[PDB]
């Protein structure tokens, strides 16, 4: 299968991503709705089930409303039961239509479906070429009162209908017991409760075991890819070994949710899209396209600014999730505004690099406030409006045109309005024109492209006011006037010869699992792929062709690599850089030292004898580590993703800047568990 095809689970970077909230898109099944208080047939009441379900998706991926749009992925509602209680926030009735408020991560939420709803959704989606994202929430169950035990259901956690325990006398300790969050740290936001919401342990065991085998079961079910909620406040550690569960049994396209607000920059935040296992969903990108095409508070240069660091910041930029709103925003679209904002907006999103998720309802025009406001009842299924036929003209270039889907982006004409960029990736290039002054009609000469001469209609047709490009030798183009919001979109594509890799998935696994590598120029032979300076060809390819590669990873050292692939002919590819090659399975571990004291701005790490620890390289070590909530300084923790059943060698440092300086004595030494969690505690060595 070609790297475009819905078979593949490993990249969405020719996708378009259409996110529903189930419960408010179509009632497919009436006889599966909610009754009475918990129910709102009208869908006026907001915090009330509204009746959406599997059954409706279904419908509409047949009657052909999605597929007509372009669509080729959906995203949707938490699948799993949650709660039945009705729960009242001073004076409100709430319920779990949003499937946040999970009770059992091994059924269904009976208003959604059955089992075989949910299969029954798999078929008919991928049939139609869409492929299937489910929400994934294991930061937490429902909403608790550990001293009002009677408040909603306890935060209670059942396995497959077997009680496993509730906030309250929570002897097990499945859940944590240190208050709510402030937000304050980024520590006090992981171990400490989001709101009222029963937070889960995963230092636990039962807890970390359980999690696991639910999310096998999903994988089982056949979902394409997992969104993974709250992803900020749950140990980075557990969840590296929690992407190494999936990946290392049925890799999917797994990304996190990890909010930023407006001009927030975070350091941790690309670490752990570097590190993780896992993408993001580019905050980053939406708060500046809001500022830009919505409220106006930022102009082209800082978009470019956006679009520059990001590309440096993200080892893997093209992994990272788009998106212009969602359910905790409010809409994009302002009822009395400019709809060509929008439209404008859309655009850009759809032709920048990155995977663009586009939030139900958007095409129509959808306007709305804060949760609940966000959250109403899609208003029609027509096709006739122009953010409807924007994106149908749009995301097909995504599949069509791999400048689209894996280019570089460069700025190639700018001013405080007007932003001209280009996607260029071999043979192909996409350039694309944005005039966001609605007032104002711009004068465009001197711009230089890497289009060949000849003359380009705006892929768009002129639906957004955009106009023909006539470009002589050297790719400059004539002068041209850009309308007043106008948007154009320009492209030339070419088969490629030299074999040039897009993309790899997934990012991180251990030996044995078979990787797939994405791009063009590859030909129709088997040729070598290299992992560092390791040759693996033969048998081990298990597929090769033009546009895909499927290699198993060699039993190599633990560690990073980089990955090459050369054509049957011994032509080499371009180099792909930050693979991650495990040590074999893993488990979270739990490190803690006692007594390391220091000085301001000096903080303590860790190091050891396994890739997973750094290979005793301080400029790899794992930190730095935390020491406000679990344990308190001079006592420091940490939770770390370690390959199971190893003994390993490990020791604790303290840096200050590049300056380190290491624990005194021996290594300390220890083997990990081959399941399940552990906690080492050790004390400094002076
Ligand atoms: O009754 C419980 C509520 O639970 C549900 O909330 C969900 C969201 O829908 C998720 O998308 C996600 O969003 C969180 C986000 O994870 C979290 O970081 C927080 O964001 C803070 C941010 O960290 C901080 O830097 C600052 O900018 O303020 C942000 C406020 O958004 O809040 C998001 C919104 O909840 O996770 C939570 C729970 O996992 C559900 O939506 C609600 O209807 C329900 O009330
Ligand atoms: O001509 C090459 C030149 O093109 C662009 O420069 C634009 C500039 O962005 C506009 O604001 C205006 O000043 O016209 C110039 C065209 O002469 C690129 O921005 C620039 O990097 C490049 O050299
Ligand atoms: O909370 C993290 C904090 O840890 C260290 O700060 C110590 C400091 O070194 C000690 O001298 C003492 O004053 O207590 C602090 C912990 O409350 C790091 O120095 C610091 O950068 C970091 O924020
Ligand atoms: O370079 C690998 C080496 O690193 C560690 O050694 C530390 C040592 O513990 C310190 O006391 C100090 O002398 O710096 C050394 C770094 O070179 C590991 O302890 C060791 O096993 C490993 O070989
Ligand atoms: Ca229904
Ligand atoms: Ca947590």
């Amino acid at each position: 299968a070609p790297d475009t095809s819905v078979s593949n689970k490993q990249n969405f970077s020719t996708d378009v991503i259409y996110q529903i909230f189930t419960d408010r898109f179509s009632d497919g099944n009436p006889a599966n709705n909610p009754t009475g208080a918990a129910f709102d047939g009208t869908c006026t009441n907001l915090r009330l089930y509204c009746g959406g379900d599997w059954q409706g998706i279904i419908n509409k991926i047949n009657d052909g409303y999605l597929t007509g749009m372009g669509v080729t992925a959906i995203w949707i509602s938490q699948p799993v039961e949650n709660i039945y209680s009705i729960i009242n926030y001073s004076g409100v009735n709430n319920t779990a239509y949003h499937g946040y408020w999970a009770r059992d991560f091994k059924k269904t939420n009976p208003a959604y479906g059955t089992i075989a709803d949910f299969q029954n959704l798999i078929a008919a989606a991928h049939a139609k070429n869409i492929k299937v994202i489910i929400d994934f929430a294991p930061n937490h169950t429902s909403p608790a009162s550990s001293d009002q035990p009677s408040f909603a259901e306890n935060g209670r956690l059942y396995d497959n209908g077997t009680l496993l325990g509730g906030y309250t006398n929570d002897t097990q300790n499945l859940f944590h017991h240190n208050g709510g969050t402030d937000f304050s740290t980024t520590e006090n936001g992981i171990y400490k409760n989001l709101y009222d919401l029963a937070d889960l342990n995963h230092n636990n065991s039962t807890v970390d075991v359980y999690l696991k085998d639910a999310i096998k079961m999903w994988l089982d079910l056949g979902i394409d890819g997992i969104r993974m909620d709250a992803v900020k406040h749950m140990p980075f550690g557990w969840q590296k070994s929690f992407m190494a569960a999936v990946n290392n049994y049925k890799p999917v396209f797994t990304f996190g949710e990890w909010f930023l607000g407006v001009n927030e920059v975070s350091p941790e935040n690309h670490k752990f899209a570097n590190e993780s296992g896992m993408s993001l969903l580019d905050f980053r990108f939406a708060q500046k396209v809001r500022q830009v095409f919505r409220d106006n508070t930022d102009n082209m240069y800082g978009l470019k600014a956006m679009l520059e660091g990001s590309a440096a910041d993200y080892a893997q930029v093209d992994d990272q999730v788009t998106f212009i709103d969602n359910h905790d925003m409010e809409r994009f679209h302002a009822s009395n505004a400019n709809r060509r904002k929008l439209e404008q907006a859309l655009a850009f999103t759809l032709t920048s690099r990155g995977v663009p998720a586009i939030y139900y309802g958007t095409e129509q025009y959808m306007s709305g406030g804060t949760d609940p406001d966000n959250r109403a009842r899609i208003p029609s299924f027509s096709t006739s409006t122009t953010a409807y036929q924007v994106i149908q003209k749009l995301a097909p270039l995504r599949k069509c045109n791999p400048a689209i889907a894996y280019g570089s982006t460069q700025e190639r004409w700018i001013n405080n309005d007007v932003l001209i960029y280009e996607r260029k990736f071999g043979s192909n290039v996409a350039v694309v024109a944005v005039n966001r002054n609605l007032n104002a009609p711009a004068s465009i000469s001197g711009l230089v492209t890497s289009l060949p001469q000849g003359s380009y209609n705006d892929v768009l047709g002129g639906l957004l006011n955009g106009n023909t490009l006539s470009v002589g030798s050297g790719g400059a183009a004539s002068n041209f006037t850009l309308a007043a919001g106008g948007t154009a979109v320009w492209q030339y594509t070419a088969a490629t010869a030299t074999p040039t890799i897009g993309h790899v998935g997934p990012m991180m696994a251990k030996p044995g699992v078979t990787i797939t590598i994405d791009g063009r120029g590859f030909g129709s032979s088997k040729g070598t792929v290299y992992f560092g300076t390791t040759a693996v060809s033969g048998a081990d390819i298990t597929s090769w062709e033009d546009t895909q590669i499927k290699v198993k990873i060699p039993a190599v050292a633990g560690g990073n690599y980089n990955i090459k692939v050369a054509n049957a002919a011994g032509t080499a590819s371009n180099v792909y850089d930050n693979f991650e090659v495990l040590s074999g399975d893993q488990v979270s571990v739990r490190f803690v030292v006692n007594n390391a004291t220091t000085a301001l701005g000096q903080n303590v790490y860790l190091t050891g004898s396994v890739s997973e620890l750094g290979n005793w390289d301080p400029a790899k070590a794992i930190g730095p580590m935390y020491n406000q909530v679990v344990y308190q300084y001079p006592n420091w923790y940490y939770d770390v993703s370690v390959p199971a059943g190893k003994t390993i060698e490990f020791k604790f440092l303290k840096k200050q800047g590049s300056t380190v300086t290491w624990e005194g004595g021996s290594n300390h030494t220890f083997t990990a568990p081959s399941s399940g969690t552990a906690t080492i505690n050790v004390n400094w060595q002076p």
